């Protein structure tokens, strides 16, 4: 539209073209146009942005300013009067494992992020966005509205910070603001590897020719191996535990260490990695340490995208699976394989997925010790409970035979989160994710939730009486018109996972179509995609078909009884079986021939 293409991205790719392996960045893999999927750049436009200004001023900002002549509501207060419960009893998910709402993050975390704006490691304009709750530039916080607990313990707001946006860091008065996504858009396990190349490197084991993956050397998880520790300090594992002095993990993603779920799953994938690295060494002894590498961040990205795409995609989407993600039918290379801006949100419905408590479960499937079951909260960048108090196994077995939260209309999202979220650089278990998904939506400048209905080709109610007929509830329904005053200023989040869901599913039909798609694109739109012809030898697809969650289990772990399906709900020991009976990866097709 404005400039032909916007001037300070990372400007120097030259692409090898002939080359059979991912870029670290994910440049290169459209080869007409280069920069697509690649991370770093600006998350995808589906629709213009929506600003108070039509550029960058977030709808919320200006008091007297309205959307669609009316105030927006404080997102705090949308969080209380909406999003939140306080009964945890009856909200689990009789069929989906606790492993259904992780894989979700862990994929998520693979397609995008757009971190919070530097502007700044120098800044006591961040101490005043923390203290004095004032609002200027990119300190944008959550005020408390009055009636509010959190003002009587926690002053006026919580802090909040934009997001970073393309072309400059201060600045930007042309194009509406676009927020960068830090990560490449391809399923592709960048979240194990890194979307850098710095941290590509960092991550890897520069020591020998062996092609692994670097691994933790203070600890050990019964001789099975931990990430490296993130030694930059501050650490919030470490704030977390001044005394167990356990820091983050480092991964191929910085929000690794978010929650011990999420670092759980992580240091299963690093332990695949090396797997496949030595199995390739026994297989092929003559290869370098690069192409162990490669080939097996490769099958460990194709697995990432089965798992994804066989096991976990059909069960969100349902019903709907089939109209959105048909069956593959080739790469084609005019699809736009970028995330949007607006998935970004919609992958959001997991925060409503998320129980109030995780367990450790012992060998019988039993609590593991007298604290097996312990609260979400306490769990954030919680690193020295998987080191300190019995590794990776018996959170392993929790994710297993434990349930996921079931999304509720009633019951959002649990206070664990709504209420105690603890963000590093700030001190307290006090935040709210839901307000702050809110925020978010603001200040990625986000159409309203009948923008995305029409979107989508989907009613888009006007009314109550209509908005309560397509979210099948009167009470939810009256309850958003008296904050929103329109359905057309529902923020897309709260809107879509307001929806009830689709037969099947997990998401209601605007998330189903909007999370379908990206997804259908992001498969589409992949050259590397491991089922394209010619990427793996049609030998090595039937290998790679049998993948199995529950078999990277039992490789990576010394759990021996697993379940069959993984991601529905499965009680111990009716469901489970001997690893025995679990379908193994043969890596017999990775064979090399020289002669
Ligand atoms: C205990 C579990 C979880 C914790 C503590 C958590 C925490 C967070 C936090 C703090 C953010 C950044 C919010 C912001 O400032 O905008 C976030 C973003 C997000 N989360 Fe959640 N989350 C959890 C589970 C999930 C699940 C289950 C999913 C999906 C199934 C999910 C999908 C996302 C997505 C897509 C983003 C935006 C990423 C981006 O910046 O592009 N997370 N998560
Ligand atoms: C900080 O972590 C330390 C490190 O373990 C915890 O202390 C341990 O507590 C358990 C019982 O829950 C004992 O089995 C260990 O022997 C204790 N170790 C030490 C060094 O005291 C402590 O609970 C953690 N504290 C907080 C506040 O989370
Ligand atoms: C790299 O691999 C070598 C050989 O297995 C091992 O001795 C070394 O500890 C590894 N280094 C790291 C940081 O993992
Ligand atoms: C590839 O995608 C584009 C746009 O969605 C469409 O124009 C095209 O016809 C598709 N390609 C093939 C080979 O069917
Ligand atoms: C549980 O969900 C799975 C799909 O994940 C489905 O095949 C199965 O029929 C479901 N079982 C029940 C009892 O709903
Ligand atoms: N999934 C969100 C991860 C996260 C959590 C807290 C701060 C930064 C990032
Ligand atoms: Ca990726």
């Amino acid at each position: 539209s404005w400039e032909v293409g916007c001037g300070a991205p990372v400007p120097l790719v030259t692409c090898d073209e002939q080359s059979p392996y991912r870029t670290i960045t994910g440049d290169c893999n459209n080869r007409r146009s280069p920069a697509l999927g690649a991370a770093n750049r600006a998350l995808a436009r589906w629709l213009p942005a929506e600003y108070e200004d039509g550029l960058a001023v977030p709808f919320g900002w200006t008091q007297r300013k309205t959307r669609n002549g009316f105030r927006v509501p404080l997102a705090r207060e949308v969080s209380n009067k909406i999003v939140g419960y306080l009964d945890e009893e009856g909200v689990l998910d009789q069929n989906r494992s606790l492993l259904f709402m992780q894989w979700g993050q862990i994929v998520d975390h693979d397609l995008d992020f757009a971190p919070e704006t530097e502007l700044g490691s120098s800044e006591h304009s961040k101490v005043q966005c923390e203290e004095y709750c004032v609002q200027g530039d990119e300190c944008f916080p959550i005020m408390f509205p009055k009636n509010d607990p959190k003002l009587k313990t926690q002053g006026k707001c919580m802090p909040f910070f934009r997001a970073g946006f393309v072309c400059p860091t201060p600045p930007y008065q042309s194009l509406a603001r676009d927020q960068i996504n830090a990560v490449t858009s391809f399923l592709d396990a960048s979240l194990v590897y890194g979307s850098e190349p710095s941290l590509a490197s960092r991550l890897r084991n520069l020591s020998s020719p062996l092609g692994l993956m670097a691994v933790n050397q203070e600890a050990w998880d019964h001789g099975l191996a931990y990430p490296p520790f993130n030694n930059v300090k501050p650490s919030p594992c470490e704030f977390i535990n001044t005394t167990a002095h356990v820091p983050c993990f480092q991964a191929g993603d910085s929000r690794a260490s978010e929650q011990i779920l999420l670092a759980t799953v992580h240091t299963l994938l690093l332990r695949e990695h090396n797997r496949l690295a030595r199995e390739l060494k026994r297989l092929n002894p003559h290869w370098d340490g690069e192409m162990l590498y490669q080939e097996a961040r490769k099958i460990l990205g194709a697995f990432i995208q089965i798992i994804t795409f066989r096991d976990y995609l059909p069960i969100v989407l349902g019903s709907e699976m089939q109209k959105w993600i048909p069956p593959y039918q080739g790469y084609n290379n005019s699809v736009d394989p970028r995330i949007s801006n607006v998935f970004t949100f919609a992958f959001r419905f997991g925060h409503m997925e998320v129980p109030s408590t995780v367990s450790r479960l012992d060998e019988n499937y039993q609590p593991w010790g007298p604290e097996a079951e312990l609260p979400l909260h306490t769990l954030f960048f919680n690193t020295w409970r998987i080191i300190k108090d019995g590794g990776i196994d018996p959170l392993v077995r929790g994710l297993l035979a434990k349930n996921s939260k079931l999304m509720n209309q009633n019951k959002m999202v649990t206070s664990e989160l709504r209420n105690k979220l603890f963000q590093p650089t700030h001190k307290v278990h006090g935040f709210d994710l839901a307000a702050i998904n809110l925020q978010r939506c603001r200040d990625h400048g986000m159409p309203g939730y009948n923008s995305w209905r029409g979107f989508c080709g989907l009613s888009q109610p006007k009314t109550l009486k209509g908005l309560q007929a397509v979210l099948k509830n009167k009470v939810l329904a009256k309850k958003l018109l008296d904050l929103y005053k329109t359905p057309d200023n529902i923020d897309i989040w709260i809107g879509g996972n307001a929806e009830p869901m689709v037969e099947r599913g997990r998401v209601g039909p605007l998330l189903a179509c909007l999370l379908g798609r990206q997804f259908q694109q992001i498969r589409d739109g992949d050259r590397f995609w491991w089922e394209n012809p010619g990427v793996f030898t049609e030998k090595q697809r039937d290998s790679l078909q049998k993948v199995s969650f529950s078999r990277l289990i039992c490789d990576n772990t010394h759990i021996t009884k697993v379940p069959l399906h993984a991601f529905q709900a499965n009680n111990y020991p009716h469901d489970f079986v001997d690893c025995s009976a679990v379908d193994k990866l043969d890596l017999s097709p990775w064979a090399s021939r020289e002669n």
